[PDB]
């Protein structure tokens, strides 16, 4: 045993929280969460946290609690309980601007990231806000924080979203619209990926040809395959599904880069909202897609 005073005390009491090969993988977990050479991303974080709830059994699933303090959106917490609810045996906080965790009460770090989803914007800052959502059983897009350079602070609300899958919930079964959202939206991804590295690599004469390998071989390994001819227009997007949810708020802005600032909000939440449903990093895929077509490339090459 090569583990930390406080990781054996905290796994002697989470231990039985979960089955059999479920404790090694919750134990990697936990490893890569606090005893690790460096602390995870604040995304990360909370994915690590569900893969534990996920991991454990049913019974002990309401010990895994996350909530807004006070309904405080600008903040988040996720929590491992003890049995009698007595006190908090993991604490994880997250801020406007950090995150912290906490072990049986002792403060494991706090770190800082840099949280801007209009990072390409120097005049201009937006965040995103959430709360818990148990249709996704994971945090989703409250609230879009927008702070622009002339006006006060907007506090645009984006929890409408959540609806169209309340609604989609009764119907056809939204069972259904995963299916389709899930290849649609990372198909899509994984052809802006390309068409982008192309671009840039525009120096270099990749054939139209590797530009449609990247793409067949990338979908492959994703298991997904293309078949959106065409796409049930009876079907809401996410993207349509949050443009909508904005333009539903007098938010409008005159300034003026709009189809550039629009287009990278929609995105931002579109990602997340889909990475909350899909537990999937929409951005993940498409760099790696963006790997195959150089990859591919270079491979040509002989």
């Amino acid at each position: 045993n090569t583990k930390e005073a406080w990781w054996k005390v905290l796994w002697e009491k989470i231990k039985d929280f979960f089955f059999s090969t479920g404790k090694a993988k919750a134990d990697r977990c936990l490893h890569e969460m606090l005893f690790a050479e460096r602390a995870p991303t604040r995304e990360r974080l909370t994915e690590i946290f569900f893969e534990l709830k996920e991991l454990a059994c049913a019974s002990q699933r309401d010990r895994f609690q996350v909530h807004n303090p006070h309904e405080n959106d600008a903040t988040i917490i996720l929590r491992i309980m003890d049995q009698n609810e007595e006190n908090e045996l993991l604490r994880i906080t997250q801020n406007t601007d950090t995150f912290s965790c906490e072990v049986m009460g002792n403060l494991y770090f706090l770190m800082k990231d840099r949280p801007d989803i209009l990072k390409s914007h120097p005049q201009m800052t937006a965040m995103i806000k959430r709360r818990y959502s148990e249709i996704v059983d994971y945090p989703l897009p409250s609230t879009l924080c927008l702070n622009p350079a002339g006006a006060p602070i907007l506090s645009v609300p984006l929890d409408n979203i959540e609806g169209y899958l309340y609604t989609e919930l009764r119907k056809g079964h939204l069972d259904g619209w995963k299916a389709q959202e899930k290849a649609t939206y990372l198909a899509a991804k994984i052809q802006s990926g390309i068409e982008k590295t192309t671009r840039i690599l525009h120096h270099a004469n990749i054939s139209e040809s590797t530009q449609q390998n990247a793409f067949l071989e990338t979908m492959a390994m994703c298991g997904l395959k293309q078949l959106e001819i065409p796409p049930p227009h009876t079907h809401i997007p996410i993207e349509k599904m949050v443009k909508e949810v904005l333009l539903a708020d007098k938010t409008f802005q005159a300034p003026s880069t709009s189809q550039s600032m629009l287009a990278e909000i929609v995105e931002a939440i579109s990602d997340q909202v889909f990475h909350a449903i899909f537990r999937i990093d929409p951005q993940a895929i498409q760099k790696m897609a963006e790997e195959q077509l150089t990859t591919l490339h270079v491979r040509s090459e002989q």
